[PDB]
């Protein structure tokens, strides 16, 4: 069953991803599991900000960041081109396990359901959803989800594409500068149709 | 693993579904997956418009229109009584596989969980949520939707009931005339206690 | 496939669960269905009421009830200590299956990802999401809940933690005392990260 999860294994110790361009190194932990179910893939994405930049966006009225996951024909992470920065792997405990995936196609967001360019498809590229964020009250602060999947390429290597966009557009910031600690956000759970191995 | 999908397969060519009864033919495609679960069936769901009728309720403050999914005691859709026209069939790569179903009553809402015609239990037939047309300004405009599971027959034929009801009744209408192009919904994914084989 | 399944069966005929302190014996069912899927589980739960003093709950503007679910290091629920009285089991058919459990600790919160009393991480043990109790003039009222997972142990002896609650907090109630029956939640499903067998 082990080879039916492709993750990022379980809080890793290091930010494995660079969700901002404007940060100097890696400045969060996306945590980040497909799981294989029927023509389905279940996903079970988070961030856990590790950076004070990112953290402190909790101080904000109005952000977005989008983490922009690429891979290759074989279903493996383009980690030159995309915001995660490691190689995801099958289970292993609350681990990545060692070597080489690729039942990881059948992990890809399909390219029939979910087509590159096809401007009368685009919308059938999108899904929406709803997670949040813990402030220091321990009131739940809602942020808007938005996964875009395929549609846009970077270039011919690029042939699958997920892209998860956090944000929120609110009156007031979740928290102030004297109050603010970590920026992290609930597991969003989304589902998409699989392309085959 | 294909057995544990029964679905639509992925973009049909032709419309696939009578959703509005004002409607001179099929539609919109109906995109419908079950997967099978443990216990619970994992439903996924949206629809692609395809009659102009459909595409512009976008024009409309206030819509509402129902998938009716009925089976028979095997679990098979009754097509004359249904929204949907085609039959389900297993996981065939991107499409619908050959001949012929029936552990498709294992994907039915159980009858235990779900009854019928009890106005005591009537609550427990009921799931909600919410999802999201892109309008041409690529915001996510929410759509409420709302499951019926079993709870009213048509006849002594229909053993089982899927009633899958889009709708939503906003200050204003997320598209005019001159922006509106084609009604997607984003996936919406739900789940129930299933029927056994 | 049924072992990959641990749950409460389909409504039970008593209350299984006593959900408020202010009650004199189990007030509701407490349906609850988990299931193994890859390095997740899926959690499908929902409470189903039988004593007058929860089901008039519904004529408040603001309410809040925890389902507080307790569990040894073998994963078996501890029912002294737990809301939930009845311990869960397999699946059989629509009921529980008999006897012995324990793969159980696989269907458990993973302390790895949900620690305990670590303040630092303490926003990584939340879920929250949305649920509905439909009302007697049938309109979908939201109710809010909320899951924290691990993070504080009664006693040594409860190795893990489910506390699920349920809160609305709005300018009306759903009911009054003329039109309330019975409170029912629709199906709310979350995913959390597992802990290995």
């Amino acid at each position: 069953d082990n080879i039916n999860t492709l993750w990022t294994g379980v809080n890793p110790t290091e930010a494995n991803c660079q969700i901002m361009n404007s940060s100097e190194s890696n400045d969060c932990k996306l945590i980040l599991t497909l799981v294989k179910t029927g023509a389905l893939v279940t996903a079970f994405v988070y961030v856990i900000g590790v950076s004070n930049n990112f953290n402190m966006l909790t101080t904000h009225r109005n952000i977005n960041f989008t983490a922009e996951l690429f891979f290759d024909s074989t279903g493996n992470l383009l980690t030159r081109l995309s915001s995660l920065k490691t190689p995801l792997n099958h289970k292993s405990g609350q681990n990545m396990a060692t070597g080489a995936i690729t039942n990881a196609k059948g992990f890809m967001p399909s390219t029939t359901a979910y087509p590159f360019n096809d401007n009368s498809r685009e919308k059938e590229n999108y899904i929406y959803g709803t997670c949040y964020y813990t402030a220091s009250d321990r009131t739940a602060f809602p942020i808007d989800i938005s996964v875009m999947l395929n549609r846009r390429a970077i270039n011919d290597e690029t042939s699958y594409c997920i892209r998860i966009t956090w944000s929120w557009n609110t009156g007031d910031a979740p928290e102030v500068q004297t109050s603010a600690t970590t920026l992290v956000t609930s597991p969003f759970t989304f589902y998409y149709i699989r392309e085959d191995d």
